[PDB]
């Protein structure tokens, strides 16, 4: 496929899946200096504005690379935080919504 198209696709699904984080905890990484002790349990820090700069950098050339580091924002958050918190629930939420986004254009990459 052409480069071009791909990407204002991705794009438009990092939007969609912003638009799912209503609260907005996922736009930026989480804040180190507020939780000291985030990469003593969490391997690779991820979320939306990281994903962005890695969109224009180029660093997602298929969808899966794009859709491992959302499902890494959802992840990260559903380790580092006990069930029953907001930020936990928050990411099961994002998950199940932003899963349906995913589908939808993934099936819009596969037919380019
Ligand atoms: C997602 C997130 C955002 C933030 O601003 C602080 C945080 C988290 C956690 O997962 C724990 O601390």
């Amino acid at each position: 496929m052409q480069l071009t198209p791909f990407l204002i696709l991705l794009r438009k699904t990092l939007e969609q899946l912003q638009e799912k984080d209503t609260g907005n905890i996922f736009s930026e990484p989480v804040p180190l200096s507020e939780v000291p002790d985030y990469l003593d349990h969490i391997k690779k820090p991820m979320d939306f504005f990281t994903m962005k700069q890695n969109l224009e950098a180029y660093r997602y050339l298929n969808f899966d690379d794009f859709e491992e580091d959302f499902n890494l924002i959802v992840s990260n958050c559903l380790k580092y935080n006990a069930k029953d918190t907001i930020f936990y629930r928050a990411a099961v939420r994002l998950r199940e919504q932003g899963g349906a986004v995913l589908r939808q254009a993934r099936r819009q990459a596969e037919k380019m």
